[PDB]
């Protein structure tokens, strides 16, 4: 009785560990991707503004 | 009378043109700088997230 309970509880803990490890990696990748998109957005608007500034420097 | 009125109106228009040109350059530079700051912020958080992901890939 002790054995089957202990073994089962070990496997159940292992399963939670694996799920939570996957959740951590998922959340990291999500945050990474959102920041990459923010960089693309800002570099884009920075370039638009750079070009407008250059067109002003003429007239 | 016509001359002094015309001359004065020309100079006044020139003055507005110069003020407005400066305003345009000011607004461009302001937008440029805000986007540069957004890039610095996001690259920073992207790097923090990258490092956390690497620390997960071990454990």
């Amino acid at each position: 009785g002790s054995f089957s309970r202990e073994y089962t509880a070990a496997v159940e803990a292992k399963q939670v560990a694996q799920q939570e490890a996957q959740r951590a990696q998922f959340l990291v990748e999500k945050a990474k991707q959102e920041q990459r998109q923010k960089i693309v957005q800002a570099e884009g608007e920075a370039e638009a503004a750079k070009m407008l500034g250059e067109a002003l420097s003429k007239n």
